[PDB]
């Protein structure tokens, strides 16, 4: 469907803002045993991918909410002076540009035309 196509393109670009794959898979309790003491709703790109594949996002807003979980959880759990926190800040800022442009396109030119534009932009 057009919505899956749009969200797939957006998710691919969001992951490009995470080149070291810090957010690509769930945080492991084996490596981070106290994670769930601070984070109640873990989220990661692979989990968003699965939800996408199954048409589990009603619209862009629900998709943004999952992206926000990835960001907010990382800035909550990890202290400011860490590699994880800084990577979350870059993903928040760089991905926010992507998300606001995608919403802007859907609202102005329609979902199909936005999915077409998101599959290959001519500029950024």
């Amino acid at each position: 469907t057009p919505l899956t196509v749009l969200l797939r393109s957006v998710l691919d670009q969001l992951q490009d803002k995470d080149p070291a794959r810090i957010f690509a898979q769930p945080v492991s309790l084996k490596e981070v045993p106290d994670y769930l003491d601070h984070i109640k709703h873990p989220m990661d790109f692979a989990t968003m991918r699965k939800r996408l594949e199954a048409q589990g996002y009603k619209n862009l807003h629900e998709f943004e909410e999952d992206f926000d979980l990835i960001i907010d959880n990382c800035m909550k759990y990890n202290a400011r002076d860490t590699v994880f926190y800084r990577a979350a800040v870059r993903l928040r800022d760089q991905g926010g540009v992507v998300l606001r442009q995608a919403r802007r396109e859907v609202d102005s030119i329609g979902l199909e035309e936005a999915s077409g534009l998101e599959h290959h932009h001519h500029h950024h």
